[PDB]
């Protein structure tokens, strides 16, 4: 069963469900909106070897990103068309790790699922690469998974970026 | 908990589920599944800022319509050429947004998932790129955010493009 | 609700879900590891038609394969660098179908959802293209849709791919 808007209240009263910071102007029917981080991770390996530590660098923001679809012919001159006609901070093509402001913890007796706004999802624009379910006992920032798809996209930090829907377990979990 | 479909049939009938129209062979073991409209939107700004009022053209197929990937070249020549060989309406590359012919209306007590079709997600053509839960109280179409990420993909109007799961909540949503 | 760890070991235990092979450490929280196979499928015809029978070509491989993302300008000298580099097996563009290690049965109770693997989906590479609800009493191996989409990803034969979460049924399915 997925906890209703009551539900969500009552659990982050109690400290069942820890969500911080929270506001309850987030609080949906049937889930919690979740809002971006202004720090972003972007690889900077020829591939992906996960036997490997990955090398990546951490990028901040002021107030604004565009994302590009992967093969966007990224010259240093269309890098600054964009940030004058946009106002951008900073201009990325491909993937890159976003995060969340918020940072939750779960209970043994719920899962939560991330998934992505869905104003977003109708750019071509996600936030995640899987179906988001997260583990019961989970303590953290939720990492965003971000690629566009179809043209640029800009993304503001603390903008709505998703939602956490939480459903209860069958039985509590062991951790 | 997920419905079952006599659990859906029983929704369906009470009216606590509106699906429009209703077809009783669409419903599965625990889904039900959604066919595709004729009326798709393509975007024509530069980048997507969903700060403002966003431009889109509305194309209606009679059809079939092949979705290309993203970065296909798609001259005038090479689109004939699709149009001859696969008897396809419209051509188009990167994202479309299209629209189940369902309309649907959940109560305060369900809350449901869209979910693209496993067959077209085997020949990597999405139709939501976010997780795809639904409010609680939601009336309306579901809107299909469509990608192919591999090669060109033939869609015909009303084909199934898609699934409903329906779960319930563990209390009833304000509205 | 949620299946927790606990009730996985119990359904696994009296056959009301048939996992082949099972490992017991692969028990989550709330979920269930399953496994990369050594067979892979790739597409050749030009579109995809699925009026049409599709023809593929079957792949194996000893150890390892790079998933690089579409449109990757694929050189035979570029390949051969890739597996001299990196040591592996095969090298693909593109959308590539695998499939779990995990046969599985599901009882008329039980629906589960497949999830690509957090670590994996990080570096941008999906094993699934749908939100991938499997109906209960399905029968079978999980087909993998197999995308990256930033860099080239190592893949390793027997490698934890995803996970399956099983979810209640509101009541039993008919079959």
């Amino acid at each position: 069963m997925i906890l209703s808007d009551k539900d969500i209240i009552d659990y982050v009263t109690s400290k069942r469900i820890i969500i911080k910071p929270f506001n309850k102007d987030f609080v949906g029917p049937c889930s919690y909106d979740v809002t971006l981080g202004d720090e972003f991770i972007i690889y900077d390996d020829e591939v992906y070897d996960l036997s490997k530590e990955l090398n990546y660098k951490r990028i901040k923001i002021k107030n604004s990103i565009l994302v590009c679809p992967l093969n966007y012919n990224l010259t240093e001159e269309k890098i600054n068309y964009f940030k004058e006609k946009y106002n951008v901070d900073y201009v990325v093509e491909g993937g890159v790790l976003g995060t969340t402001n918020e940072y939750i913890e779960l209970p043994n007796d719920i899962s939560a699922q991330y998934q992505g706004r869905s104003s977003l999802g109708r750019v071509f624009l996600t936030s995640h690469q899987t179906a988001g379910w997260i583990d019961a006992g989970f303590k953290g920032k939720i990492t965003l998974e971000i690629v566009a798809f179809d043209k640029p996209v800009i993304l503001y930090k603390n903008q709505r970026i998703g939602q956490l829907i939480f459903s209860k377990l069958l039985s509590p979990a062991d951790v």
